[PDB]
């Protein structure tokens, strides 16, 4: 089997073999990629998502969310508060005030220390889930917004036609911005291109792996796990690589730079933070190995991970005995 100890992998596609998305997809697999969970690709030389980021300061965040921690350094849980609309340029703005500017640091590792160190100390506000995208429509290759959709998929494998469509976020974060331990909707593969500006440092357990962390989060939430069997869908809990290397959970981390797309697999949990201002584009996508994650998928009912409509027929289709307690929490 390829790569058995579940490293991240980091890859270099020729111009070439950046033209057909779904090829070079399965060739990661057959190296085995997948079995970390998260892979780097870095785009040929030749590539660009678009000309120039000069003229993005109009774009409104119309709910900026201040993520405020509760817990201990290395254990906390973060609930988003609603903040006024702000342009991007406001906001970037506000990220390089001194109130929320990124610490002076030496390094990658040096600021990572920053990070679990001080978090909980400080309410970050983050730019989330922004239905739009900045790749030009013109750039052919790669491009988040022109995706095979995960309906087309479905019907392709499986022969069923349904409603539901399949559009890219943006994200605008600032130093300590977080996202929580989580799976992707359904255990789907996610894609996230780092448009411009300071770093984002990804954590990930190998999806064979997944449910070591499943049965840590339970011990380290309680009272979360009693009242949701799939808490975690929530997107609420963090805990720290040193937490998880004292309760022996294999993860690994890599920090992703400014023009790098990171790939995450179904079944692979992830969490991070941003180093500074930044923007982020991301989009979920299915292959052919993607069905029986989706079909074995863990969904919360309690009413707190309410998503998009388009997940509605991948739980109608895919998990039919799960479907109307799931429906229920969705109302
Ligand atoms: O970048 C972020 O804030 C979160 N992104 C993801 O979880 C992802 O791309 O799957
Ligand atoms: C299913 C379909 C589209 C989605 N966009 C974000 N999550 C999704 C799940
Ligand atoms: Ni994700
Ligand atoms: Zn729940």
């Amino acid at each position: 089997a390829q790569n058995p100890n579940c490293n991240i992998m980091i890859f270099h596609p020729t111009k070439e073999e950046f033209n057909d998305f779904d090829k070079y997809i399965a060739y990661m697999e057959s190296q085995g990629a997948h079995r970390a969970g998260l892979a780097k690709i870095i785009p040929p030389k030749e590539w660009k998502a678009r000309e120039t980021y000069d003229n993005i300061s109009e774009i409104l965040i119309a709910t900026p969310l201040q993520q405020v921690a509760s817990g201990r350094a290395g254990v906390f849980t973060q609930y988003h508060k609603k903040k006024k609309a702000m342009t991007v340029g406001e906001y970037r703005h506000l990220a390089n005030s001194k109130k929320y500017q990124t610490p002076p640091h030496q390094n990658f590792e040096d600021l990572e220390r920053k990070y679990w160190k001080n978090r909980i100390y400080n309410s970050p506000i983050y730019g989330a889930d922004i239905s739009g995208s900045l790749f030009d429509e013109n750039t052919k290759q790669w491009n988040l917004g022109h995706l095979g959709t995960i309906q087309d998929l479905l019907e392709k494998e499986c022969g069923v036609v349904i409603e539901g469509v399949n559009t890219p976020y943006l994200y605008f974060g600032m130093w300590k911005t977080t996202f929580a331990w989580h799976t992707e909707d359904m255990d789907l593969y996610s894609i996230n291109y780092l448009h411009l500006g300071e770093p984002k440092t990804w954590y990930v357990v190998p999806p064979e792996h997944g449910q070591r962390l499943e049965r840590l989060a339970r011990e380290l939430f309680p009272g979360s796990s009693r009242g949701c069997g799939a808490f975690l869908r929530h997107k609420v809990a963090l805990i720290s690589p040193t937490v998880l290397k004292e309760n022996g959970i294999p993860f690994n981390r890599i920090t992703q730079e400014a023009g790098e797309f990171m790939v995450t697999f179904p079944y692979g949990y992830h969490a991070g933070f941003n180093h500074g201002f930044n923007c982020a584009e991301a989009i979920n996508f299915a292959t052919p190995r993607w069905i029986d994650y989706g079909k074995m998928a863990s969904q919360c009912s309690c009413g707190e991970a309410r998503v998009t409509f388009s997940m509605d027929a991948f739980v109608r289709i895919l998990q039919p005995e799960r479907y109307d307690l799931w429906k229920r929490g969705q109302d």
